[PDB]
């Protein structure tokens, strides 16, 4: 027996307005979902998911597997070594059914300080031929765009739950340096379906990835209408009902580090589902230097002492142990 999570449908459009009131209580209801399983779905959002989900489709159906190899990260073409994070993620049938490309910061060229200095995290994007995905980058740079600014309203809404003024995050997610990035994954029906890519969990569920907590300040996540994710809680693992027009909001644990676990980030898994979908999320990562002072609102002096944490460096721990623990995607 499965139960299923407490997800609150929270409507967020008063975090684009200056009704100051109607915004508290937005950051009221984003404080009690933190506290209680760590998510909810963002209503009310303002971005066009019908036109994401129809243009991620179009790419993932006709990409060929010439242009997957131009495209591969480091992991599966050595001749790209720069390409850590951005790029495709190729899958292998038989033995892996994911597949997927990240892209970053569009801000991210050659003249950027960053990529002169060779600072780790920060990459130049790849892109396919425009005659063979035509509309495809700028579908995909506008939506980071489209994103981000959801993102910064979101956190408007944790900076005021969390007693604060309504930047203390957002002040540090500029378009000029954020490391955030855009996966756009699949996951195919596949018949047979390949056992050697299904995991089996501790309680017997199969799964297409393991347990693992978000390497974010803030997790933005559309995915199409299939229900395929869990939260562990102290009762055991619970399904998050699938809501292909919301988007689903969890903190990472970089919120959880600086609010000293009082906006702890879940521990979620994906379970095996044969079905075609889509897993779109936006990390909300910050840039390389930033760094944001811990507290703890339990403690009436509200003092943490838990060290400031410079984000590019939580950035490169965090991505290089979840390749790590669950595995090269
Ligand atoms: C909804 C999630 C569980 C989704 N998985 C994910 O988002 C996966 C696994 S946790 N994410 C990652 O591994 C981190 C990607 C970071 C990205 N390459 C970057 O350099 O910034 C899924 O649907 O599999
Ligand atoms: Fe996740």
């Amino acid at each position: 027996s499965v139960s299923k999570a407490n997800v609150p449908k929270i409507d967020v459009s008063p975090l684009f307005g200056d009704d100051q009131a109607a915004k508290m209580r937005v950051a009221q209801q984003i404080d009690a979902a933190s506290r209680d399983t760590g998510f909810f779905y963002a209503v009310n959002h303002g971005i066009n998911v019908q036109r994401l989900s129809q243009k991620t489709k179009e790419f993932h159906m006709s990409i060929t597997p010439e242009e997957k190899w131009d495209l591969a990260i480091r992991a599966y073409n050595k001749e790209h070594q720069d390409q850590v994070r951005a790029g495709y993620y190729l899958s292998i049938p038989g033995k892996k059914a994911v597949e997927s490309f990240c892209y970053l910061n569009p801000n991210f060229t050659p003249d950027h300080p960053r990529i002169q200095a060779k600072t780790p995290t920060h990459e130049v994007n790849v892109w396919p031929d425009e005659t063979k995905h035509p509309g495809f980058q700028d579908f995909a740079e506008q939506y980071y765009w489209d994103v981000f600014g959801l993102s910064s309203a979101l956190l408007k809404g944790y900076a005021l739950a969390l007693g604060k003024e309504e930047n203390f995050f957002a002040r540090h997610f500029k378009p000029d340096d954020t490391l955030a990035s855009v996966v756009l994954i699949r996951y195919p029906y596949l018949d047979p379906y390949p056992e050697a890519a299904i995991k089996t969990a501790a309680d017997g569920t199969k799964l297409s990835f393991e347990w693992h907590e978000d390497v974010s300040l803030i997790t933005v996540l559309y995915q199409s209408n299939v229900q395929n994710l869990q939260v562990e809680t102290a009762a055991g693992y619970q399904d998050i009902e699938a809501d292909d027009t919301g988007y689903l909001i969890n903190c990472g644990s970089y919120m959880a580090h600086l609010t000293n676990n009082y906006y702890k980030a879940p521990i979620e898994r994906v379970k095996w589902v044969n079905a075609e979908r889509q897993s779109l999320p936006f990390f909300v990562n910050l840039g390389y230097d930033s760094v944001i002072d811990p507290f703890d609102p339990r403690e009436p002096n509200g003092k943490s002492d838990r060290e400031p944490l410079s984000y590019g460096d939580y950035l490169q721990n965090g991505l290089v142990s979840l390749i790590n623990k669950n595995g090269q995607t």
